[PDB]
C-alpha cells in the first residue's frame, strides 16, 4: 500500500508553519469577533465530523497544542 | 525558533484538523481579502523568520500542502 500523498511529514510541517501565521492573523482586531461567530455557525455544520474536539478548543480559546 | 518538544504526532494531527477549520474561515466574504492585505503587511517584519517560503507560497495562493 503506496505512501500517503497528503498526511506526510514534510506537508504537516507545513501546515505547523502555515497554521501559525493564519493564527497571528485571527488575533486581528475585528477579525477575531468574526472567526468566533464562524465557529459558532460552524459546530452546527454537520459537514465536519471527528472534529469535535478541536471545534471545542477553538471556542473556549485552549491553546492549539498540549505542553 | 523553536526545539520541537511538543512537535509529536497528536499535537501535529490536531493543527492538521484545525487549519482545515481555518481554511474554511479564510474562504468567507471579506475575510480572504483582509488576510492577503495582513500578509502584505507582514511580509517584511522580522516575526517571520525562518517562514519564508510558506509565507511565499501563502501570499502567491501556492497549495496549501504539496501532494506531488
Ligand atoms: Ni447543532
Ligand atoms: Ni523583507
Amino acid at each position: 500500500m503506496t505512501n500517503n500523498k497528503y498526511y506526510t511529514e514534510e506537508n504537516k510541517k507545513k501546515v505547523w508553519k502555515k497554521h501559525m501565521i493564519v493564527l497571528k492573523f485571527l488575533e486581528q482586531p475585528g477579525i477575531s469577533e468574526a472567526y468566533l461567530n464562524y465557529l459558532q455557525e460552524e459546530i452546527h455544520n454537520d459537514e465536519w465530523i471527528g472534529f469535535e474536539n478541536e471545534f471545542f478548543e477553538e471556542l473556549t480559546g485552549k491553546p492549539v497544542i498540549n505542553v
